[PDB]
């Protein structure tokens, strides 16, 4: 028999994977290294994430080709052989542990609205963290090496070398993450309806001690129903603080007895709530919107490493299986999975409307 030739396969990835997954990723760079609107903490991740997806297009992804173009036979020096692979492992477990780190990272935005700067610093520690995790993974590979007579080597991780690698390695690699981000999910779903809720208990609260006032009709209706928003309310150490004082300067008028003057400061307060409660609205709105595009373009990256990972480990754990149809699935599982890596950053960015213009501008050649 006789396989044949396979090089229209070699053009078609160059074409749509790797051309698509080194100009995505260095349009990204871009937009953080030149554009200063884009130059905050969050964005180091994904800048981070882009360096690791941008190094898969340049030494992993034109490698791999060699193994569709060429034969079996490891064309190139030995010791690349180790290297490649090490690096391949790397990069491919960096972009999914960025993505968790970004899914923890988003929802502490949410639950822990207040923390800020210090934030520079939080994210340089959170990449490194990444990083090293991605090491540790990938460091069982150029330890134990490929097997050798003939000088010729094949390049690949067989079953009775990395049996345990290639399992315990994918779910240290991906079912980890893949189980945090479902974590992290559900967090976010409880997170925002609380966020919500908070907001319709103290839109009533006050709505209600409000109505009490203009339908008062002595001081202490005015004085006691005002204590219940006293209790009940850097620019939220002022935007509590406008009313506090309001209540207070509300409540000096009703400790001297005048109604219609302490009714006439409520009735002009609505105009103070309305300005707060329509900007936690959107904060909310918008929390809420970034949210959803975070998750389904998250969740369709994760799905696109689901082929790979699960015929990795049916691979080890099926001992009835065909191994020779079983790694021709791997051959092309890997390439949905660099597809999913190699666009993932761009895609993420483009809901970005910063970005969105930065990326108009540069693929015209502008940078400002
Ligand atoms: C045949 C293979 C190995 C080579 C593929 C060519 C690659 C490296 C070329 C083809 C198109 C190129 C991109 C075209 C557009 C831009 C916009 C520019 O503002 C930044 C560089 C960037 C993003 C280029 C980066 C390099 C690029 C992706
Ligand atoms: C040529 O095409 C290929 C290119 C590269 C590879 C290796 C693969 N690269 C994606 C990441 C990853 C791989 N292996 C792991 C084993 C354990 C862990 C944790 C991760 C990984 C294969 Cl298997 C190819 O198919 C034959
Ligand atoms: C496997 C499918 C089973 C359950 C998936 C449930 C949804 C899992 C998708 C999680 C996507 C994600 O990462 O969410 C992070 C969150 O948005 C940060 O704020």
């Amino acid at each position: 028999e006789e396989q044949g030739n396979k090089l229209h396969w070699a053009a078609l990835l160059i074409l749509m994977v790797i051309i698509p997954t080194i100009g995505g990723n260095t349009l990204v760079i871009l937009a953080v290294s030149l554009e200063k609107k884009l130059q905050y903490a969050t964005n180091y991740f994904l800048m981070s994430l882009a360096v690791a997806d941008l190094l898969v297009g340049l030494f992993v992804m034109p490698i791999a080709l060699l193994t569709i173009m060429f034969e079996a036979m490891w064309p190139l020096p030995l010791v690349l052989c180790p290297a490649w692979l090490f690096l391949d492992v790397l990069f491919s477990t960096a972009s999914i542990w960025h993505l968790c780190a970004i899914s923890v990272d988003r929802y502490i935005a949410i639950k822990k609205p207040i923390q800020a700067n210090n934030s520079r610093a939080t994210a340089f520690i959170k990449i490194t963290v990444v990083w090293l995790i991605s090491i540790g993974i990938a460091i069982p590979v150029p330890i134990k090496g490929i097997e050798t007579n003939p000088n010729n080597i094949t390049c690949v991780l067989t079953k009775e070398r990395f049996g345990d690698f290639m399992l315990f390695g994918s779910l240290a690699a991906f079912f980890t993450p893949l189980a945090i981000m479902i974590v992290t999910y559900f967090l976010t779903i409880h997170a925002l309806q609380k966020k919500a809720a908070d907001l319709e208990d103290n839109w009533e609260t006050l709505n209600d001690n409000l109505k009490v006032i203009e339908k008062a009709d002595n001081a202490a209706q005015v004085k006691d129903a005002l204590t219940k928003m006293r209790a009940a309310a850097k620019d939220f150490r002022h935007g509590f603080d406008i009313l506090v004082g309001q209540i207070d300067d509300a409540l000096k008028l009703a400790n001297e007895g005048k109604v219609k003057e302490a009714q006439a400061a409520a009735e002009q307060l609505k105009t103070t709530r309305n300005a707060y409660i329509q900007k936690y609205l959107q904060t909310i709105s918008n929390e809420q919107r970034a949210s959803k595009v975070l998750g389904i373009v998250f969740f369709l990256f994760l799905l696109m490493w689901c082929p790979f990972f699960i015929t990795n480990i049916t691979l080890v754990l099926c001992d009835s299986c065909n191994q020779t149809t079983l790694q021709m699935l791997l051959e092309i599982f890997v390439w949905i999975g660099y597809v999913s890596s190699g666009v993932n950053p761009l895609v993420y960015t483009l809901f970005n409307k910063t970005f969105r213009d930065a990326f108009g501008r540069y693929i015209t050649c502008n940078y400002r």
